[PDB]
């Protein structure tokens, strides 16, 4: 069972993950509401502060 069995778990570990990407809520929603009259300006929504969110 010696050279079936790997050693310390650490022969069979690993660290990075493959963690696809994070992409944006608000761009899903901006690539489904616009043509001209989803001008990017008529889909976007106020902020509190006083800007346009498109950034989370």
């Amino acid at each position: 069972s010696e050279a079936t069995l790997a050693p310390s778990f650490a022969s069979l570990q690993l660290k990075k993950l493959e963690l696809e990407f994070a992409v944006d809520p608000f761009f899903k929603k901006a690539s489904a509401d616009f043509g001209a009259k989803g001008l990017l300006l008529n889909h976007l929504m106020i902020d509190s502060q006083g800007r346009i969110v498109f950034d989370s």
